[PDB]
Parts: structure tokens; sequence; C-alpha cells
């Protein structure tokens, strides 16, 4: 997998295939894409792009750490999965985040992708809760000081 910079309008098409496809692609062009700092990762293989991830600063009120950062339209496309794609994006973004001195990197995960952040090395805070259309959300975070 190589691992490269995109651009937010290039994580649309991913999120609206893979996590959003019933719904608007607008539904996919997430308002924290225009929050300062706001970055963006592609996962590239075969001559394509297969996997997305987006990071923007947020701290989140009930984890505890000075300079967090969000996770959002995290996605590996059907077929390329399994890879280590997602992982290798998750920990390129990591040097990222430690270098900009970020203490803590979170998501409202999808609970079908729990395990995923589990292997990551995330923990699971609070309760599950449900967002529709879209289903069962839990928050996970990894601390990486
Ligand atoms: C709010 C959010 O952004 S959370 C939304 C997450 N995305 C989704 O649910 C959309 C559909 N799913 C996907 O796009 C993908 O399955 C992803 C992004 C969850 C994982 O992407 P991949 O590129 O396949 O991940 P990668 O290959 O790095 O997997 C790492 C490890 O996690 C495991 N894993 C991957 N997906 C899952 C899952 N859904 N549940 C449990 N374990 C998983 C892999 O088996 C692998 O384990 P291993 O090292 O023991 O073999």
């Amino acid at each position: 997998i190589e691992v490269k910079p995109i651009n937010a309008e290039d994580t649309y098409e991913l999120r609206h295939r893979i996590l959003r496809p019933n719904q608007p692609i607008e539904a996919c062009m997430f308002e924290s894409d225009l929050l300062r700092g706001a970055f963006h990762l592609g996962g590239y293989y075969g001559g394509k792009l297969i996997s997305i991830a987006s990071f923007h600063q947020a701290e989140h009120s009930e984890l505890q750490g000075q300079k967090q950062y969000q996770l959002r339209g995290m996605a590996t496309l059907e077929g390329y999965r399994e890879q280590k794609a997602g992982s290798s994006l998750i920990k390129h973004a990591e040097e990222i985040l430690r270098k900009r001195g970020a203490d803590l990197l979170w998501c409202n995960a999808r609970t079908s992708a729990s395990g995923y952040y589990k292997k990551l090395g995330f923990s699971e805070q609070g309760e599950v809760f449900d967002t529709p259309p879209v289903g069962p959300h839990i928050l996970m975070y990894k601390r990486i000081t």
C-alpha cells in the first residue's frame, strides 16, 4: 500500500460508496473538512485509491488531553480490505499528529468496526449510541503520548 496525501474533494466518492450510499453526495461533504488544520490521507494500490481517512483537531469533553484529533471518513473498498490499508493510514496519521503535539486520536466508531480500532490499540469509552440512518456507534480513542 502507498500512503499519500489527498484533498478533501478526493474523499467524497469513497465516502459515498462505502459509508453513505443511501444519502445525497452533500452528506459526504463533512463540515469538519472545513475546520482548521484538517488533513486527509489516501491508500493507493494497483493504480487506484482504495482507502481514505480524514483528521481534524477537536477536543471531546469526555476525553482527557489538551490537544485531540478526530478521525472521520475511515473506509477501505471491498476487494482491498485486509491488506493493512486502513492501518497504514492510521499509523501515518499518528506520526503527523505526534509531530503536531496531539495527545489523543478519537473516533465515533461504527460498532461493526470496533475490532479494527481495537487491533490498532484504541479503547472504548462510554456506551453504545445509535445515529440514524447509519446505526450503532461507540466512542473510541488512542492516546499517542
Ligand atoms: C466513524 C468512522 O469513521 S468508523 C467507520 C469505519 N468504516 C467502516 O465501517 C466502513 C466499512 N469497513 C471498512 O471500510 C474497512 O473494513 C475498515 C476501514 C474498517 C478496515 O479497513 P482495512 O483496510 O481492511 O483494515 P486493515 O487491513 O488495516 O485491518 C487491520 C486489522 O483489523 C481487522 N479488521 C478490519 N476490519 C475489521 C472489522 N470491521 N471488525 C473487526 N476487525 C477488523 C483486520 O482483520 C486486521 O486484523 P489482523 O491484523 O489481525 O489481520
